[PDB]
């Protein structure tokens, strides 16, 4: 566990929006995903619309400028870079997935919670109950909650 952000106020910017979803729903999903982590750390997240943010949120398909191409529908859903300058922190979502607010397709909020974990410096957990487990699993709004392992992991980096 190398890089962590050495400041409490972190910015994000949505570079572009998936056509799979309502704009407001993309905004809300991402916002709620950041809140999951601010809930258990001293971190504060603010959305900006211009300039350089710490965490750029991108929807893209195939080769998209960073040596780690996406693979079409299925397989890899998203990836994110650990804390650092430039691409550090950034979270990319595979546009070849079909992003949703619900159980259909791939759930943006759940995926974003996982990716933002990486953006903050977390790796993968071996606990199949943890949001940082390496394989996506759909959990509804009644069931999602950060596992104790996720909480232990993030507080070992920030609190
Ligand atoms: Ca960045
Ligand atoms: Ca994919
Ligand atoms: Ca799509
Ligand atoms: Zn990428
Ligand atoms: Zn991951």
């Amino acid at each position: 566990m190398g890089p962590v952000w050495r400041k409490h106020y972190i910015t994000y910017r949505i570079n572009n929006y998936t056509p799979d979803m309502n704009r407001e729903d993309v905004d809300y999903a991402i916002r709620k995903a950041f809140q999951v982590w601010s809930n258990v750390t001293p971190l504060k997240f603010s959305k900006i619309n211009t300039g350089m943010a710490d965490i750029l949120v991108v929807f893209a398909r195939g080769a998209h400028g960073d040596d780690h191409a996406f693979d079409g529908k299925g397989g890899i859903l998203a990836h994110a870079f650990g804390p650092g300058s430039g691409i550090g922190g950034d979270a990319h979502f595979d546009e070849d997935e079909f992003w949703t607010t619900h159980s259909g397709g791939t759930n943006l909020f759940l995926t974003a919670v996982h990716e933002i974990g990486h953006s903050l410096g977390l790796g993968h957990s071996s606990d199949p109950k943890a949001v940082m487990f390496p394989t996506y699993k759909y959990v509804d709004i009644n069931t999602f909650r950060l596992s104790a392992d996720d909480i232990r992991g993030i507080q070992s980096l920030y609190g």
